[PDB]
């Protein structure tokens, strides 16, 4: 009956077409999607292999130190950080099916003690103007769990005041919820967007919700809620992070990012480091494309060997912009493009996985991180990514705060 189990799990997360090439790899038996799908209605290491497709739980499961849910989770950006702490997810909102994918390869999801959601006005009735406030807070109480930390990556959009916007549904879920603590993540820019009018919404509206927001009256060009990636990887990506204490319970006390830096790498991970040395032939630019990509670059290269790649930083500005160099000869390249021997040295893409290594889902030299869909969609995915190791540092300064939390309300039980 487990293989059955397995096999439901398995298929939220893959093609038919991959697990059958999967068990076709383990070279004992011949597989087609039809006697896949005869089985879901046969074992040994075949098993043994498919399990290795799923996450594990953490070591420390069952039990964990604190509640926390998963808002625009993405690829589970924002997660990894906080099940770092001994966190446990217990409700995830991510409406990109192909996300949700690859969130489900990465992290272990019980449905005992957590559930998935894809368009969260279906819980929070946003969109029904004649659900009362309070109504409406109790339905989304009837889907959303109690929790200690709520996590949540926004759209920027313009704007009771909130109204019309994915904000406004994050709003109803704190105040329907009331967690100790909560982290959002926004674009760089909010502070200016809209003359400024998106920020000072956003910010008033948290305060009235009962809720101190770190850094909240730090506003000007060093504004300690804006968070680079360039502190633990080699390119500029910044983000603004709203972390909010709610006001009764007295958690905030001297916390600030400012103390970011304390979480910063000793030594920064290099660009260099996060590349295969080998990849497959299909990363290598097509001749076409090497001339739509020339004449753009005319109109980020990466020398891998070339000791400047140790220090540097890719801009704002991967498998497809971001190039590695085969050892191209500019002056060929300008007096004859075709030149068939300068065109065996056509630069290559960066592969999912280095991608992958670029945001933090991926260490150095390895390759833990499942990506269960197509290179298209990966790269979508890594691209509309938080990088990782921001907020993992974020998690760092808030686990005190988060212990404390915890303590307060099992005290407050008796």
């Amino acid at each position: 009956n487990a293989a059955q189990a397995m096999l439901e799990k398995l298929l939220q997360i893959y093609d038919v077409k991959m697990l059958v090439a999967q068990l076709n790899g383990v070279g004992e038996n011949h597989w087609s999607a039809a006697i896949l799908k005869r089985a879901l209605a046969l074992s040994e290491k075949e098993f043994a292999h498919l399990q290795t497709l799923l996450p594990k739980p953490p070591e420390h499961h069952p039990h964990y130190a604190f509640r926390f849910i998963d808002l625009f989770a993405g690829i589970g950006g924002i997660r990894r950080g906080f099940e770092s702490i001994g966190g446990q997810c217990v409700f995830t909102s991510e409406w990109n099916k192909h996300a949700v994918r690859t969130y489900k390869a990465n992290h272990y999801c019980d449905p005992a003690t957590h559930h998935f959601n894809e368009d969260i006005r279906d819980i929070t009735l946003s969109h029904q103007e004649g659900v009362s406030d309070e109504a409406a807070a109790e339905h989304i109480r009837q889907h959303i769990p109690e929790h200690d930390v709520l996590l949540a990556g926004f759209p920027c959009q313009p704007f009771c005041d909130t109204q019309g916007t994915l904000f406004f549904d994050v709003v109803r879920i704190i105040d329907a919820r009331r967690p100790a603590m909560f982290v959002l993540e926004n674009v760089k820019n909010l502070k200016s967007h809209d003359k400024g009018k998106t920020f000072r919404i956003i910010m008033q509206t948290l305060d009235e919700l009962g809720y101190d927001v770190a850094d909240a009256e730090d506003n000007g060009p060093d504004d300690p809620k804006i968070i680079d990636g360039k502190h633990f990887l080699p390119q500029h990506r910044e983000r603004i992070v709203l972390v909010g204490f709610r006001r009764d319970l007295n958690l905030k006390a001297d916390f600030t990012l400012r103390d970011i830096s304390e979480c910063f790498p000793a030594q920064r991970v290099t660009l260099a480091q996060l590349l295969d040395p080998m990849v497959e032939a299909k990363y290598i630019l097509t001749p076409v494309l090497w001339k739509y990509l020339y004449r753009y670059a005319k109109k980020g290269m990466v020398y891998p060997n070339n000791p400047q790649s140790v220090t540097r930083t890719l801009s704002a500005r991967d498998g497809a912009e971001i190039l590695i160099d085969r050892g191209w000869d500019m002056a060929t390249g300008e007096k004859d493009f075709d030149d068939p021997l300068n065109q065996q040295h056509r630069p290559r893409r960066l592969t999912p996985r280095e991608c992958a290594r670029l945001m933090g889902f991926e260490a150095p030299g390895e390759a833990k991180f499942r990506i269960p869909v197509s290179d298209t969609q990966a790269y979508r995915q890594f691209g509309n990514s938080v990088v990782v190791p921001v907020f993992a540092a974020v998690a760092k300064l808030l686990e005190p705060k988060i212990k404390q939390a915890v303590a307060l309300r099992q005290q407050e039980a008796q």
